[PDB]
């Protein structure tokens, strides 16, 4: 589709019939925006979020420009909300106010292209290792800045194959390494063990002088710091930077993210932005919430998730279905409904004969209870023929299908 | 400064003083933002809109996530908006909709880091050639993509010089050209005149098929097409892609812009967006700003913002301060405030001794004739030392030099 735009008639200063058209337009288009919002479940992205406190600062271009610690000319900005959002996700991460530097990025694709970057700069005849199951977006930065990327082969779960990295380090030894470390997998939510990763790189002659990370945790980088007992990230280990994005846990109304890396290595870098205008909303929006929640309220909304992935996991099993999660991970993996019109309505993602369920904060029992009766209605409807579901042992491992052959 | 982010009290739940903490705080920061809002001349950015009919939308999280033309199944979207964003902006510059491809980017870097990738592709082992005066953008866009870069000399204006755009081609024949062509520059707000960058070219032995340009547009690139007998950027010259920022000229909350490239431009990068995310409120404020206005109200504007240009540059030069404004321009520059307080307060943009005032929709008389009573009030005091003010000509040309020296050419 598109909706046009047309020029206004000579008359439209006395007859406002464009103003009227577009309201229709945009009565229409919210309608649908307000049912597929009710009906997601697919990506990502936390739905939930009440930015009424901020309703009176909409109508201002803020924009910061640059470097937030540099201060700029233009006077319409955001920088304080900035720094206090960055402060916070260095305390987090067990960097010092004076160590690190970052900013808040458009996307998760813009820390992937900062850190990666860094890297580079750091090591200019580095290869790039990363999993096959890094997002895209990793290897579109080894072609955009020229560099050798080597794909690490990866376990059944999606995490890297540290034995396979092995390999591939000790056959370039001659040359520095720099990883892509993925806090959560798009497709499986797969966790790499940062400590197996850092461990095989010094048990391979890369010391710390002679290796860099970033750790793409776009999804469950905001996560797993809640998790009891779980595998840190944090700047104690050699660790270059650390991504994550806003409009996937926290809830935004645009995208945007947090980079954070050293202040050693933005000087080796030498404006370190990736962007150059940004949208000064982004940093209020974090600030808000982030002042609204704390700790503590990402605790809680952490633990519901998994409780309610878990919770999805149990069901699907009960009714037939083979699904897996990941331990640290909010993201279940099931077999793929075979009408994708039913894909198409709960916005599911898929690939191969699979399809996943992110469980986000707005993602609710009530919200998980309406897929799974529509999804077991529709089943009945697809495999009525006798015809059976696909084996999905190639895409999850034996030990958690279900299919006549395993049931295991 | 920072506004921490502390963590809410045990009792916070009851008592609620986090929330009321921060609406201070945000009370205060608005009323800082108006006043900036009201004296701000510095910078590029129409400050002059009114999105109220999309209030009701502002709670979504809308995504468009990469191409606009492919579908992808998170459904919380504006695809539809934005293609005819872009079908809008293919139309300005004569390109069919089955030639062209684009997307609306995140601001004017994003455009010139998609332009010049395109370039890289085409001629993996072309040199971009750009004027000195260019964005740093380009500059930055050369070392994240590990290519040559030659920086071609300026005139006075602030356009490229294609005398030494010459030189440097000849110099390398050997190789493809990736040019960009700066479409108003930021300091000075020159336009590269395009002809005779295409001219140079053909002249130097490169044919169509061995160059690339990218227009950088991000100011004037939507200006321009307004203005009566201007050299047009358009698909039927050799032109690769051209960039325009929306926050500029249109008047946004948000940053973006709109890159336009050709459709086999784009099958030869093969998702061709930098970002992967982009926010798809973006579509939505361009494609109710284009529908309310059109190619009409744009020209209104435009035609405003260069008489209100040339007021100011009148203005100053009466006052007896020197000041330039090149044609295809709505950008003044002039002598820079000697207390650079009042540059804080003007938000003014600086260079060496000189300053730059852009001249936006919501740049208006009323706030013009503020600002030069303040200067000249200011002018006195910095200057009844018997102190003189700089002499400009090597940043701006004698001929536009007013200084004791130079009243007299
Ligand atoms: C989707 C995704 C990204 C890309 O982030 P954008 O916000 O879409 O630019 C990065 N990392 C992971 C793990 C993702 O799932
Ligand atoms: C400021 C500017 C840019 C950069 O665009 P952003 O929106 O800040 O990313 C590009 N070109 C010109 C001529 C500029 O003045
Ligand atoms: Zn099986
Ligand atoms: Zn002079």
């Amino acid at each position: 589709t598109s909706l046009a735009v047309t020029e206004p008639e000579v008359n439209d200063e006395f007859t406002g019939d464009k103003e009227a058209y577009m309201a229709s337009v945009l009565a229409r288009y919210r309608k649908t925006l307000v049912e597929r919002t009710k009906n997601h479940l697919g990506y990502p992205y936390n739905l939930d979020f009440d930015y009424g406190a901020l309703g009176q600062l909409q109508h201002f271009s803020i924009n910061n420009l640059g470097d937030p610690f540099i201060e700029s000319n233009y006077g319409v900005h955001s920088r304080p909300f900035e720094v206090g959002v960055l402060d916070w996700f260095a305390r987090l991460w067990e960097i010092e106010r004076d160590d690190y530097w970052g900013y808040i990025t458009n996307c998760g694709t813009e820390g992937n292209l900062h850190g990666i970057l860094v890297g580079r700069e750091m090591f200019p005849d580095g290869i790039l290792y990363a999993s096959r199951e890094s997002h895209y977006s990793v290897f579109k930065a080894a072609r955009m800045y020229r560099m050798e990327c080597e794909k690490v082969d990866t376990l059944m779960s999606g995490e890297i194959d540290c034995d396979d990295l092995r390999k591939k380090l000790l056959a370039n030894k001659d040359k520095p390494a720099i990883l892509n470390v993925n806090i959560g997998t798009t497709v499986k939510g797969a966790v790499d063990d940062l400590d197996l990763v850092i461990k095989t790189l010094e048990e391979c002659g890369f010391s710390h002088d002679r290796f860099y990370i970033h750790c793409d945790g776009a999804l469950f980088g905001l996560m797993m710091p809640f998790v009891k007992r779980a595998p840190k990230v944090t700047f104690n280990k050699p660790i270059g930077s650390v991504s994550v994005s806003g409009h996937k846990f926290v809830g935004c109304p645009m995208p945007c993210g947090v980079q954070i890396t050293r202040m050693e290595h933005i000087k080796v870098l030498s404006d370190a932005t990736i962007m150059g205008s940004r949208n000064g909303h982004a940093p209020l929006f974090l600030w808000y919430t982030l002042n609204r929640k704390g700790y503590k309220g990402f605790q809680k909304e952490v633990q519901k998730c998994l409780r309610n992935a878990h919770y999805l996991k149990d069901r699907l099993r009960e009714a037939g279905i083979s699904a897996m999660l990941n331990e640290l991970s909010s993201t279940v993996v099931f077999e793929r409904p075979k009408d994708e019109e039913f894909v198409r309505r709960w916005q599911l993602a898929c690939q191969g004969d699979i399809a996943h369920v992110v469980v986000m904060p707005s993602v609710t029992i009530e919200k998980l209870d309406n897929f799974l009766k529509d999804l077991v209605k529709h089943r009945l409807i697809w495999y009525e023929d006798g015809s059976q579901p696909p084996c999905l042992a190639s895409e999850v491992g034996t030990n958690n299908c279900i299919c006549p052959a395993h049931k295991a």
